[PDB]
This record gives C-alpha cells, sequence and structure tokens, in this order.
C-alpha cells in the first residue's frame, strides 16, 4: 500500500514532479509551471513509486496535477507511469511512439503472453513466430500494440495485440487480440531493417502503393510500413508490410519488390492485401 511522505515539497521531491513536468511539456508540447507540490505518497514495488499531487499553472490559470513515477535508483532509472489533471475523465494518453527492435525479448514475451491468452479464452492452438512491430504508449501505465505473427492450423496469419503493463506490480493484461489476415511466407533467410520508415522504404512502398493503384484502378492512401525485410539476389528483394488508407479505412497490405539498380530495374512481384477490410 501507498504511504505519506511528510515532505511534500522536498528537492528531491520537488526534482521528482519538474521530470515529470518536463517530458508532459515536451512530449506534448505545452508548457505547465511547476508552482508545489501538495501530497506525496509513496509505494514499495518492484523499488519504489511515488503518487504525487502537485500544484502547477498553465498560463496564469491554477491548475492542480496528478502523477506517479516509478524510480529504481540502483539502476538509474525513473519513468513516469501516469500522468493526469484532476479531475478529467482520464489520465493524460500519450502519443503512439514506434519501437525500433519489435523483437527485443521484452515484446516477444508480451507477444507470447497475448497469444497464449487468446488459447486459453478461445480453447485456440496459436503459435507465436515473431513480431512485425510494436507501438508503444504513455496510459496509466503502458499500453502496445503489437503486430505478430502466429501459425494457426498450420498457416502463418497477422495478428494485433493491444496489452496494458504496469511493470512496476510485474501486472500485465490482453485489451485487444484479434485476426488482422493471412501472412505471406518468405521462403529463404532474411535480414530485417530496424528502421522500416526511412526515406528509402517509403519511397517503395509508396512505388509500390501507385503501381496497384495504377493496375488494379485503386487509390489506396499510404500511411506507414510497420515492417521491412530483405535478401540479396541478383540485386535484392524487399518484402514490405505496409497501411494504407483504403476510403479512410486502415488497411495492412504486403509488397514484395525487386530492384536491380544497374538495370534501373524496379518491379512489384507481390502486392495483397492482409486486412482490416
Amino acid at each position: 500500500g501507498f504511504t505519506e511522505v511528510p515532505f511534500p515539497n522536498s528537492p528531491e521531491f520537488q526534482d521528482l514532479t519538474r521530470f515529470a513536468v518536463h517530458q508532459y511539456n515536451k512530449d506534448q508540447n505545452a508548457h505547465l509551471e511547476f508552482v508545489e507540490n501538495l501530497n506525496v505518497k509513496k509505494q514499495v514495488v518492484a523499488g519504489m513509486l511515488y503518487y504525487i499531487t502537485f500544484a502547477a499553472t498553465d498560463g496564469g490559470k491554477k491548475k492542480i496535477y496528478e502523477t506517479k513515477i516509478w524510480v529504481k535508483v540502483w539502476e538509474n532509472f525513473k519513468k513516469v507511469v501516469e500522468f493526469k489533471l484532476v479531475g478529467d475523465d482520464s489520465a493524460k494518453l500519450g502519443g503512439i511512439i514506434n519501437v525500433p527492435f519489435p523483437n527485443n525479448p521484452e515484446f516477444q514475451d508480451l507477444a507470447r503472453f497475448a497469444v497464449q491468452d487468446y488459447n486459453k479464452k478461445e480453447n485456440a492452438h496459436l503459435e507465436f513466430v515473431e513480431n512485425l512491430n510494436v507501438k508503444e504508449q504513455l496510459v496509466a501505465g503502458m499500453l502496445y500494440y503489437i503486430t505478430l505473427v502466429a501459425i494457426d492450423a498450420g498457416k502463418k496469419k497477422i495478428y494485433e495485440a493491444k496489452i496494458w503493463v504496469k511493470e512496476w506490480e510485474n501486472f500485465k493484461k490482453v485489451i485487444e487480440f484479434k485476426l488482422i489476415g493471412d501472412d505471406s511466407a518468405i521462403i529463404g533467410g532474411f535480414t530485417d531493417v530496424p528502421f522500416p520508415n526511412n526515406p528509402e522504404f517509403q519511397d517503395l512502398a509508396r512505388f509500390a502503393v501507385q503501381d496497384y493503384n495504377k493496375k488494379e484502378n485503386a487509390h489506396l492512401e499510404y500511411v506507414e510500413n510497420l515492417n521491412v525485410k530483405e535478401q540479396l539476389v541478383a540485386g535484392m528483394i524487399y518484402y514490405i508490410t505496409l497501411v494504407a488508407t483504403d476510403a479512410g479505412k486502415k488497411k495492412i497490405y504486403e509488397a514484395k519488390i525487386w530492384v536491380k539498380e544497374w538495370e534501373d530495374f524496379k518491379k512489384v512481384v507481390e502486392f495483397k492485401l492482409v486486412g482490416d477490410d
């Protein structure tokens, strides 16, 4: 349980608050100004957790906020795990930020946790393979958007798991788990691409989208990539998993593009809808 702290505006507590306040202001592009910690609690957890009630003005106007700061001084670690204006319907939700290494074992475990969760709830037998993409969001805690590949009935398919985790509590929970559609198998070895949304790759995916548009009389509107995989052959082949809107509806597609630069050769060999349709 929490515990009252008999020194609200302590230098180290005034420290914690402005750390939170600084991040919010920047991540959100705002200008909260810290005045005074009104109240401070403390919970011994995986490390310490401080629930901080403080006063801030936002261009002259008096406002009360609350933040939950997770700290592990033995790692030089402090993460803001909630930030909220009293009262408001909810906590201040952060932007949905993309995470460049979707297969860092911590997300592989999130993914597996979600796959098993679904296996129990649906009496199913899905089989994880890899993550294609992870997005993170500051909520009350963290929410991860995982786009994964799982083998079902022997066939690779793409699923999306939304999972909520309060890491200081060792707590996690599936918020949403849904089938997107069929994955298209790569066959052979591949190299991953750490940043699937570099200009190089955004231009290739846009090329394929226009190619598909022209060829099927469609009007897909490119949004971004989720994942890029490469392999050297004669020239290079890119396997691109991307989102496009089709009449405002977000869809996922898989493109296969074959490039031979000395030939000025660029060819879309496969472009397929995964799902969301």
